[PDB]
């Protein structure tokens, strides 16, 4: 047992490792979206940079879980980072839709981890999730939903002018 | 009943008073460690100052509980501050080991208070503990554990050169 | 065919994708080393931060290949990022030895890519590798070799005092 | 023989003169595009200025070859600068398409010169091309391709509103 370990359940330690992997997976998906929008035959650079920024954000989320694991006396265990679901992302609307679903998947995993922490009576882990993850997640989901509403308003996927306008005025 | 009192259980009020006393006890133990490392036949001044700083931190923790008690309409009840367990602390490793155990004792009391607050459905007290105590406690425990690992690496208790090096490069 | 594509062989495009994956793999290995040295029972924070910085450097190398691929009209194709070879890294010497071998593996892949680019008469790709990768790689290999020499001098793996001194004066 | 001349093949000297002429030709084509978009019945001033800037860039490329020729002890030999292929450029999409093809023509000539320099074992000329020409060429081709993708997205040539929007938000 680690000398620092106190009130930290094995199940929570394992779930933190799985959560870490999911954050890395989300980062990698966003990296893929960046590369797609940077293609010469897609060429929506502000959209590309939005996804690149999100990729970095998700990596930071993962690193914060590594730090957390060690602070509690748990042990970081890494697994493969699976490649993203798609190799190409269609257009701004399809990508934003995929991002919304990804964000909700990550959110569900965070909420499940919070429930586990609650069941194991771990208020430190609860606080960590509430203070560092859950609100940023709600904010991100709201921003992406707002974007989707606007992309539909702008006539996506068919309206190329609408897609151009979004890239130039929303991101 | 205090005019401000709302959703504050008698059991929680009493437990806050006991927690206050424990913080003062921890402060006093750290004061003792400061005085020991300041001895001419011990003479590890950076180590002494580390413990002096922790003594002040613990006193601040106690004062914050006094303020909390009054904010909720509870009444501060003081008891004797018991003298520390030891009069002399051996060396840097023994002292850090004692500090780790003290920090875990304080942490357990905070977690027990959080459980009581949860049982009495007191979210304000839960928030207070999570926002002002529980994370600082985890951070402090991690720092002391890290120190112990390094002190063992440096050959404590036997290696006096190792002890000197720690005082000059870690604190 | 991409409208921008000129003098860019399919073999080079594929090799750039494989190189990208290797950079990500190297990043992930360094992330693992960071987490290990951040453990409470390892606790060499300057060493941890060295590896964390290298993890970020390798990610930047990967992103630069993504940008390169698109600039030439190639298409980014991502694969799984394999987890690192080890879950724990022994000590500073073992980790630095693993880092040296990793850096040489990455260097060999860069040199192989340069040879392919030479065979396909692609001076732009040659220039990119020479200007952005090959010298940084030689510099990094030299720095790590220098560290290993010093760690051996300091009596690693047995000499814990030597390991402490390295963390406090070399990184 | 020039007193400075060393490892400079007659074939490379002649090819540098031809390359110089091509840069001047490219400059002149861009000047024509500037004048077209400045017409009162075309009136896309940001597009005009983009081409004017490129005209100046190409002239600078030519001047750098003159300087290069003298540095190696070769002799600058000038030929007529042929007028551009067209007197009018249709619209933003047609012009960008012509610019892409022009840039690829210039790029091919640079790559051919690099191959000649390689065959004649002239690393100074290789370095000059790689360091001063080849990457700027790839960057320019990528930018123009990105523009074409966006112009098509915006409904060019038919969509006049799309053309206006491009002029006001992309250049
Ligand atoms: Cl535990
Ligand atoms: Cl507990
Ligand atoms: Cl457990
Ligand atoms: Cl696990
Ligand atoms: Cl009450
Ligand atoms: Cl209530
Ligand atoms: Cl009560
Ligand atoms: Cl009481
Ligand atoms: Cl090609
Ligand atoms: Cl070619
Ligand atoms: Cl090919
Ligand atoms: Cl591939
Ligand atoms: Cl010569
Ligand atoms: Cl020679
Ligand atoms: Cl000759
Ligand atoms: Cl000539
Ligand atoms: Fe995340
Ligand atoms: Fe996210
Ligand atoms: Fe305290
Ligand atoms: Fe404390
Ligand atoms: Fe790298
Ligand atoms: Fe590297
Ligand atoms: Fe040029
Ligand atoms: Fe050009
Ligand atoms: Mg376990
Ligand atoms: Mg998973
Ligand atoms: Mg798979
Ligand atoms: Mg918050
Ligand atoms: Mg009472
Ligand atoms: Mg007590
Ligand atoms: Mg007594
Ligand atoms: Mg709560
Ligand atoms: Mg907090
Ligand atoms: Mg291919
Ligand atoms: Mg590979
Ligand atoms: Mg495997
Ligand atoms: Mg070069
Ligand atoms: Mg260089
Ligand atoms: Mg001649
Ligand atoms: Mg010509
Ligand atoms: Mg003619
Ligand atoms: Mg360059």
């Amino acid at each position: 047992v680690s000398q620092v370990r106190q009130n930290y359940h094995s199940d929570c330690e394992a779930a933190v490792n799985r959560m870490l992997n999911l954050e890395l997976y989300a980062s990698y998906t966003y990296s893929s979206m960046y590369a797609f929008f940077d293609r010469d035959d897609v060429a929506l650079h502000n959209v590309a940079e939005f996804f690149k920024e999100h990729s970095h954000e998700e990596r930071e989320h993962a690193e914060k879980f590594m730090k957390y694991q060690n602070k509690r006396g748990g042990r970081v265990v890494l697994q493969d980072i699976k490649k993203p679901e798609r190799d190409e992302w269609g257009n701004t609307l399809e990508a934003m839709q995929a991002a919304l679903q990804l964000e909700k998947t990550v959110n569900q995993a965070l909420l499940d981890l919070h429930k586990l922490a609650t069941d194991k009576v771990d208020p430190h882990l609860c606080d960590f999730l509430e203070s560092e993850y859950l609100e940023e997640q709600v904010k991100d989901i709201k921003r992406i939903g707002d974007f989707i509403t606007n992309l539909k308003r702008l006539g996506l996927p068919e309206n190329g002018m609408g897609e151009y306008l979004f890239d130039k005025h929303s991101v």
